[PDB]
């Protein structure tokens, strides 16, 4: 745990940032025996073994020889390397030793399309990049100048350590390109720097954090930004921190049971899978807190959830009481803000916060954009923007981008919001997920889920959009669009009525515009 | 309502500020015959009438005249003047006349005992001083080089208007003085700029956060900067303002039936006797929304009020829709701060239960604090410090004091606080009122409230501080005093034998540490 | 010329900023029936003409035109139009008509080789470009999206006008690209906003300008941004402005003598060729002022120059006194910072500067930096780094090359340089033009100007490196070279002998490191 002289120290460290956190937790003292991070063994460190628990002074010493090699191969300050691997601690570790030289760390997720992958990195002008096995064919035989794998680093390497290591991070310098996952296309490169990446997290310590924050268990996916977000606030708070590299329910419900985390990091589809699990037979006694990334959670399984183990709360005689059931945390966000500029907490006894978001972190400020960027006034729908010292600097080496989608001086998240008069936020939808019809605007994803909660015979629906030839009906078009569900029923209890009656019905109670036509599958 | 483009004027005008918004109206070329303010008929216009409704034009010509006035007065740019009087719409027009200046109005609260108002103005350096005719002897046969009333200004005083006029502020020029509503003995002057005033406001407008400002009755009391605040941000919104001057519940309920508010302004004494009023005979088929500060208003108060009006929300189709009753905003904040910094909203169905005050504006920022002045970690108690630049620059003529309720960067607001895991703020107690025994601490005001719903046979119960006959014993205090309870039986039964142990069983069922004793005084 | 109301309108004005100075001008309610644009007639107007002399309001029937016109081709905000002539009038009606609609101008100087031009667009992802008639064929025919010259702007097009123009930029939003001069290979597109291209000048309109600008002749090349900073505060001073397309001194002088301007703005190439010219048939009378940006001047022409026309100092009764020579200011500025972060004023009899350049405008903050980025004490040299408002915010779509080129948190000039201990910085060489040595490091450009101007039996000699080939050894490199100068003697000089010895007297007579030999031609 950390002490209130350890938490000065910290706010005291004007030098701290994304790029030295190893690098200043020495210049603490901070004890080496200590086990700093686990593992799911995954990562073959320099001397062949698999560590599963890696200790503080372990830790230098990896990071130490993997920057030797790489200094070795040529790598220079503000040089691109690519990570490509499905590895949670060898995403960290190539994360922290690129780091500290001063060159960039560009994590691609492991199950992009081949060429996708290939392409995505030459365009950002890497020097080279390492791989897992599975991967290596992806970049190897290609223009990149050296395309190595975990077995190619070895403790030789060390020694070639350059003078004055490690690297002196400015605030904006880069430390790491990552990308958003469940995109199509091409997905867009974003770079966060020493100040960005953390500083969230060094808000948070400023004052106070919530839930201590005690064992992490980081399930989100490695080449993901948040991933490094999280386990080097962990490592700050001298908090455990283990790497769980599969966002399958089943194993990471085996790490809970093995690490026995307080916290637990994930995506939703994962907490999907673990609240659909038979719970029945998992000791998740230890678990008081979830946080979910990306897309928010669905609140059955947040229900499931947070009557696993236990929260402290504030007690009556202002002291803290422990009482049955934890926290699930929803924080909408992105890979372009470093962290989550919304939170929504749910408790046991928790209410549905329906589709309302809240208001923005203190740091953050955000707004509902016209499309010539002026804040509309509560009630109307526009475009989410937000402005945020978390926020990347921009899309490497892709301004066009960058600047399409700033408004106002507001960076566009993408999707479409409104305010009530309090100033709370809605979320309404994807952009790309509203349709014009002449009902009105069907938002898909609200319409499907309103759908799928009132008809428990279904087992899946999806609105699609259907327009006259080349018209574009969605909320940055134009024209206008049918939209038809394609259902899809559990076992029977067909209800032959019309079904897109059957539908209508539900979409006409909650006044929602109608779909045309609603057929089975 | 206020239009787009008129909006987008008023967020494009770099001057606009607390120092100079009637004028920046007469530069957006509003109409000069709209009505825009409205009187209760206690201010005596420069003809010797008592308008009840004023409008935009009208009211250019008053606060000329008044300015002329002063101007002849020999009040130079950075002069303080007094204002000591009772009537709302007299502040009014004496705050913006004597900022249109650059002089510094001083508002004074009129029921304000006679040598706390005299020395209270004679310590900022007041060039003058206008009073109603009441409290004249109050002020009058002293150093004020004037002490004047309405009847002196006459309107040939608008002739006197002197070239340049009206004053060209900047964000840090001071264009007011008001004071506390506690009497702390002899209370602060605090100062407010140009810019900090007005900033919540104007930093909402940017924003076009808001809604459901349609109709602003302003029960403040007027020597209290927010009442300006108020006036102000409605005449920027072209939104009737009401001057209601009186706090008597009735009289506010006249005015509701009169006026006609959708929003309500008023200290928490207003609220607590209208709520516990006949409303069956009232019309409030208005009422949307009320704004409380000064006094945290009783949960059993609120839910009476909020029963009343509608106001619209988000319904499921992401449409408004009109929802029977009120929201009750309860913002805290204080004089020092311009606008309210926490707030907590309260609708027909609540749960903002337990002092718990929200979370903070996002241009403020608040903490709990040590005494080393650091924040702490959640569940501990400390003094709750803010930060805002909506924040004063400090007690005029006063900096002792002033850095004094100062801590690590915040302003202390002289309140103990904790915060839970989620970051929100819970307003334990007035630090004054803490007494550290034996146990633990046990918050005075925390336990007079645990008496409420659970000894109910009680009108009123204190806690008192009597250590030895002067030795401290509270937060900032080190030593131990006696916490207590003194009790208060109507007329009836209920009475038990046990003098001490009736008030004991309640508190360790609730978590509290030791009381004392208890005893029954008179009703002297 | 303009007044104090209007110059506090101006300095109260929270949206006028580099993309609507124009539009602003007509909020302030200017007279449209004046002139404000004089040009060199090589710019056709919609109508077929070529305007001599410009009214403010006829400027605005330009700029409206041309909007309607790029409104019709598809153009929205976002969007970058390719502009490439080597007219200055047609880039300044492009830039401010591209502009308004929220998109965004990319200069290219037109004498770029046609694979060049083609290819620097490409990658910055225009929808389009506007050429002269010469560069037409430069990038017809392309994938871009049209192609067109000013007869392809009739007035008709005025009636495209969109709705809500002009646009509403924010202070971040890009209004400009442009690249510099005097490189080899990939020109870099430096991208400025509505905040940053005119920021100095804004700023420096909270001081008098007191008239030392009260016509200028804007000489400088039409695709650099200067030309348009220039160009845009001229309007705003209600000074006339001549746009001189040509660099020519002799075209230049031309129009000196027929704009009659009292101040100049050119680059250094432009004053030595007028410098060196015969001055007397010329009329120079009103020049109060030259101005020279980029490069510093040559001395010897400095003093030619300011020897024109006379200026204003104060007066004992302080009203000015107006007394002979002109003041001409080197600037060392760049594409990147925009205006001079530097200020070296000459006039009359005033004291060479030798090494100095001052210190940086009050507004930026310069250092001379060690490796790792820090500011260094008075005597050290090191690398010359600037912080600015005026800052771009980073080249177009080459992050890499963005960061490659900053370090410590500021902009690396390519200057290396140092402070006395009074503040002043001294700018020593090129980090290019370094040559690591054992005599030491001897600066290419110091060691030729040293030479070049004691032995006066030389036109010209060059210093290079010899090293090992792949060793790199300029600043930038860890290796060593050995200093060669090779040795230009003028036509019948008496050349000595030796020469090894010979160049390494002089040279080490005023310190300078000594060279490995000397050669001829
Ligand atoms: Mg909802
Ligand atoms: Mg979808």
């Amino acid at each position: 745990m950390i002490t209130k002289e350890e938490r000065a120290q910290i706010n005291a460290d004007p030098e701290l940032g994304a790029g030295n956190v190893l690098h200043r937790l020495r210049a603490y003292g901070r004890p080496t025996d200590r086990p700093v991070l686990w593992t799911d063994g995954t990562w073959r460190a320099p001397d062949g073994s698999h560590p599963e628990v890696i200790t503080l002074g372990e830790l230098y010493e990896y990071v130490e020889t993997y920057a030797g090699f790489y200094h070795g191969k040529g790598i220079r300050p503000r040089d691109v390397v690519g990570v490509l691997t499905a590895s949670s601690t060898e995403f960290a570790i190539n994360f922290m030793a690129i780091n500290s030289l001063g060159a960039i760390p560009s994590f691609a997720n492991a199950k992009l399309r081949p060429e996708i992958a290939r392409e995505y990195i030459r365009r950002q002008g890497a020097s080279g990049a390492v791989t897992d096995t599975e991967r290596h064919e992806v970049l190897a035989g290609g223009e990149l100048g050296f395309v190595v794998t975990a077995e190619d680093i070895r403790p030789e390497h060390r020694a070639q350590l350059p003078q004055g290591w490690p690297y002196r991070h400015d605030p904006t310098d880069p430390i790491i390109i990552s990308h958003s996952s469940g995109t199509t296309g091409m997905p867009k490169a974003v770079p966060h720097t020493h100040q960005t990446l953390l500083y969230a997290q060094l808000h948070r310590l400023k004052l106070s954090v919530g839930g201590s924050m005690g064992r992490l268990l980081v399930a989100l996916p490695g080449n993901h930004n948040a991933a490094m977000s999280v386990m080097m606030f962990g490592l700050l708070l001298d908090s455990p921190v283990y790497l769980q590299s599969s966002q399958r329910g089943s194993d990471v419900l085996d790490a809970i049971e093995k690490f026995k985390p307080t916290t637990v990091f994930g995506f939703s589809g994962t907490y999907g899978q673990i609240a659909t699990s038979d719970l029945s037979t998992r000791d998740m006694s230890s678990i008081e807190a979830y946080y979910n990334t990306g897309d928010a959670a669905h609140e059955a399984h947040i229900r499931v959830l947070v009557a696993q183990g236990s929260h402290e709360e504030i007690g009556p005689d202002f002291k803290p009481v422990r009482v049955p059931g934890s926290v699930f945390t929803d924080g909408l966000g992105s890979s372009e803000t470093g962290y989550s500029i919304f939170h929504n907490g749910h408790k046991p006894g928790s209410a549905s916060f329906g589709r309302c978001i809240g208001k923005p972190m203190s740091f953050a400020q955000a707004a509902v954009l016209s499309e010539d960027g002026r804040p509309l006034p509560a009630g109307e729908v526009g475009r989410l923007g937000v402005r945020s010292p978390t926020l990347t600097p921009g899309y490497w080496n892709d301004s066009l981008t960058w600047h399409k989608l700033r408004l106002g001086g507001y960076w566009l998240t993408g999707d479409l919001a409104m305010q009530d008069a309090e100033g709370n936020f809605y979320h309404l939808d994807r952009a790309p997920d509203a349709i014009r019809t002449e009902a009105g605007i069907v938002f898909s994803t609200r319409t499907e889920e309103l759908l799928l909660a009132s008809l428990p015979e279904l087992a899946d629906c999806t609105v699609t959009a259907i327009a006259e030839e080349g018209v574009r009906a969605d909320w940055d078009g134009d024209g206008v669009a049918e939209a038809y569900v394609l259902l899809q029923f559990t076992d029977g209890a067909r209800e032959p009525g019309d079904l897109t009656g059957w539908v209508n019905e539900v979409l006409a109670g909650q006044g929602f515009p109608p779909v045309t036509r609603a057929l089975r599958m």
